[PDB]
């Protein structure tokens, strides 16, 4: 297209607060941008991914309902031929 613009980063999912017994509490990563994308990049800010989340491709699916180890930011970067930019959501157990 006449605009060439690097991957716009987004998190979907859970919108709001999230729920300890609850399976909807799982995150999409979308990076929209003229071409896909040359790589994508995922990384939490713990630098480690926790045992409760089953990852795919770019989709974060919780494995059923969200825990205290799931809490934490949630971040992707999507490398295209414009640039890098990333997404991060931070997610809290309810109490």
């Amino acid at each position: 297209l006449n605009v060439q613009y690097e991957p716009e980063v987004t998190i979907e999912g859970f919108d709001g607060n999230w729920y300890l017994q609850r399976t909807d509490v799982k995150l999409t990563c979308k990076a929209d941008a003229n071409p896909p994308a040359t790589e994508y990049h995922w990384t939490t800010l713990n630098g480690s991914l926790p045992k409760g989340v089953e990852a795919q491709n770019r989709t974060l699916f919780f494995r059923g309902p969200i825990t205290y180890s799931l809490a934490g930011t949630y971040i992707c970067e999507a490398t295209n031929p414009i640039g890098t930019r990333s997404g991060q959501v931070e997610v809290n157990i309810t109490h």
